[PDB]
């Protein structure tokens, strides 16, 4: 992941971007994508193409209260109002890992990616600039690496979360169900489920398919938006409740 | 990838595994794909399922290599090692870069048992498989052993999606494909398919369902050619 840092580029930022492998470049690519570091923010943009994509939670918690369709069940199908942990396993551009965490949830967001990490760390950053978001912003832990591989060696870290909330962004052939996405949401699933103290909650599209095409314990649905819900490996559904 | 090692494994087997970050389990995992070191092979299972996948190697494309001028070719995207054995067929010298552990590890042994069967072994000992993704591996073994004559290539929010996905994978691919080749960058596509990384090759070669997109090195003149 290539990163211009333009001459305006704050000292915050030149820190924070020092922390992410990146590679620093005089100048943009000839093609695709690259990270811009221009004044207090950093933000990813295309060759040739004038819109970028910015992790900014400023109207984030407004444009939530705001959305229907489903979405909004997410604090119900984490059971919020019992205050759990949890751990967001797709965090990418944060959206649902600030609105969790807005609902006074603390947050460990995972994102593996060099350049979706940097975004969200600036995000967050930001965030704790602003009074209005400074609480939440500051209930966010950013994780950067693949959350199946390194929830195990975390669990041992900081015990288990209550929560593992994960929203995937997908929703020969044979040989591919093998090694491709499926076996990685098989194993993603399966980690979770050893995970999570309380569930494990899967956003899907109304008609998703389920996750790793695992039947769910119960589920939240709404009209374009359902939340599959998930209890650990071992847990009893006669104690359980929801 | 998890691996289950039989206690019926040969060392030649147990040698092999070792060059692939593997995750060795007592038992099959309780759902999923996961390797199978039994005897003499290594085989991919789904748990549930009877079969197992496994290699077993027992002229458009040659045109587009231009197989004449006997080039040396990098394989950047083996997978199960089709056409890294063709390019060997022809008698070219082929480096096959994977970086899945388990594709790898298949291919891996695939090319072992290869070299045991006489119809096999003289293709199969012009084939070097190298672990790793070839964006990064390719430019290391540039200061390495030198370039290779042509780098083959046949891979497979909606803005965010084309910014840091499979799309801008492409993009780094070709881009480092022309920079390490010192002759040919030969894309395998459909008959009809589109252009990998959106960019417009130098020359092709168009088969009966497939066909050959060729880039130039940078720097290239086309009219030297």
């Amino acid at each position: 992941t290539d990163i211009l840092i333009d001459d305006t580029a704050t000292e915050a930022v030149r820190t924070l971007i020092r922390a992410f492998p990146l590679v620093p470049v005089s100048q943009p690519p000839e093609q695709g994508s690259y990270l811009l570091a221009e004044h207090d923010t950093v933000s990813l943009r295309l060759v040739g193409e004038k819109s970028n994509v910015i992790v900014d939670f400023t109207s984030g918690a407004a444009q939530y209260r705001r959305t229907k369709g489903g979405g909004e069940l997410i604090a119900k199908a984490v059971n919020h109002t019992a205050h759990p942990t949890v751990w967001d396993a797709t965090a990418g551009l944060g959206r649902d890992s600030f609105v969790l965490a807005s609902l006074g949830l603390t947050v460990t967001a995972f994102e593996q990616h060099p350049a979706v990490a940097c975004l969200l760390s600036d995000g967050i950053r930001r965030a704790l600039l602003n009074p209005e978001t400074q609480d939440t912003a500051a209930r966010i832990n950013l994780h950067f690496g693949n959350a199946a591989e390194q929830m195990p060696a975390l669990v041992k870290t900081q015990g288990k979360p209550d929560i593992v909330y994960l929203d995937p962004m997908y929703p020969m052939a044979y040989f591919h169900r093998l090694v491709g996405e499926a076996q990685d949401e098989v194993v993603l699933l399966h980690t979770a489920r050893q995970t999570a103290k309380k569930r494990v909650v899967v956003k899907r599209p109304r008609l998703g398919e389920h996750l790793a095409g695992q039947a769910p314990a119960y589920q939240y649905t709404g009209k374009s938006t359902r939340f599959d819900v998930y209890l650990p490996y071992g847990a009893d559904k006669g104690l359980e409740h929801h």
